[PDB]
């Protein structure tokens, strides 16, 4: 029948065990009340009340928010109450573009409910009602959606780099796509949810970009996050999306977007289009 | 300030208010956090859910069905980024280890139900006395658990299809390449018991506790690169990296405490807080 699930699916959440993270005034997170109590231990970092938690005003640079809260982090993972660090710094603000507070691991970001950013690519071959998509199959080995269908390219933001030079990144690494291709694709919107997941809140916002490709194209798994890649008509991925679950939970909004900009779904008798729309924008 | 009572502690925090009891035939098996309850409320052939439980359906009558059902709704909820996705292992379902297995359910979402989960972990030692040395695993980087972080020379999650001693034996050959033979030789010496709130839930593990005597020329080797290496340490040098350090895997320092309790390298007439440390090493 309807998009709408999905899209509510990525909407889901409840506030109501959390309490706001908040760094000089501006709230950028969000805590569990239990792990609230463990962040309570680290005075010198943390300043917890029952309606928030504060960073400490002793800590008034980017660098020593980055640098006090990664070594509080390494602690809480040491024992056992957060995951892991694995390396990849996110940037922490208010919006795409506000000044960054500070930088934090992503395999934490859940875990503050801090708001996270992405590159997503629609690679395709063809136009109008002929339009060919690149769906990669994601390796059994992703932490997240092991085996599920994806963007040809799609990834998570690093703090220090712009979305086109993660984007070309992406490219090179997840689809042996060349730099003069990546290039050539242009940013076409964004999506934004906000949903509970395993281990936190994911507020994500995804920067959504379209390639046209040569004919002759194909992506190869350089970096093996993809299993393999398949070339399928845009009504079978549009269909997928709307009788399966076969696509990454997140990558079902992207295809959704996709087929709205590109006319595979038409006012006219999609089920429930206004409230789609509203929910791809969060 | 770090101490053998502080890990044992940091494995027994847990605040059960935001949950609710996961419940089959009548016995408590689980603990589901609030928000879950409620997606788990859509499923209402296979969940029944009040404001105080989730009771799994009464029409599912063998453990059999009960596995399938479960894992379908897993399956979807993890499709749709609301639990873990399934990763194969299996672990057992029930109210202790001697009870009757309810069911399965991948490992990945043992946590997400706050399922009592079994292990086993293996104390590989040489020497006695003033020269006890023990061998301690450095896990890999690639690990979604503590990776990098000081471990047993074995150990591992138990799954549904083994006993205790089977899956010690292929761990051993597994992680370390310590064969068959040697394995049987290692004796069972107890069990720790802890119950902490995790990233992904609830976490009331069992750890089954092994000690072997290794011969002075066995080595182990990192067969299937669970490890990253391998190192030999004085008793007391493991002993006292958990006392004041967090290099050790956050429930192996638990192991290492009772080993060291087991082994006489503490003493009643002077480790502070003795009886609350034995007390968290069964803790409920």
């Amino acid at each position: 029948l309807s998009f709408l699930k999905h899209v509510q699916d990525c909407n889901t959440h409840d506030l109501s065990n959390f309490v706001r993270f908040v760094i000089e005034g501006r709230r950028v997170g969000w805590v569990r009340k239990a792990l609230a109590q463990r962040l309570k231990a680290h005075g010198r970092v943390f300043d917890v009340t029952r309606d928030a938690v504060l960073l400490s005003a002793s800590l008034r640079t980017p660098q020593s928010r980055t640098r006090a809260v990664a070594d509080v982090v390494d602690r809480l993972a040491d024992e056992g109450v957060v995951p892991a660090p694995r390396g990849e710094l996110y940037r922490v603000n208010q919006s795409w573009g506000e000044p960054t507070l500070m930088l934090l691991d992503r395999a934490v970001v859940p875990t503050f409910g801090v708001r996270a950013y992405g590159v997503h690519l629609n690679g395709y071959v063809g136009a109008g009602a002929d339009l060919h998509l690149w769906i990669g199959r994601r390796s059994p080995d992703k932490s997240v959606a092991p085996g599920k269908l994806d963007n040809m390219v799609a990834g998570g933001q690093p703090a220090d780099l712009s979305l086109r030079q993660n984007l070309i990144k992406e490219c090179a690494e997840e689809a042996d796509l060349p730099e003069a291709l990546a290039r050539q694709a242009i940013p076409v919107g964004a999506i934004t949810y906000c949903m509970e997941s395993p281990a936190g809140i994911k507020p994500d916002t995804l920067f959504l970009y379209d390639l046209a490709l040569p004919e002759d194209f194909r992506p190869h798994n350089t970096d093996g996050e993809m299993a393999d890649f398949m070339l399928w008509p845009a009504a079978k991925v549009v269909e997928a999306v709307r009788t399966t679950e076969a696509f990454k939970f997140n990558v079902n909004l992207t295809v959704i977007d996709f087929a709205i900009r590109h006319g595979l779904i038409d006012p006219d008798n999609e089920p429930d289009y206004q409230e789609i729309l509203a929910g791809l924008r969060g």
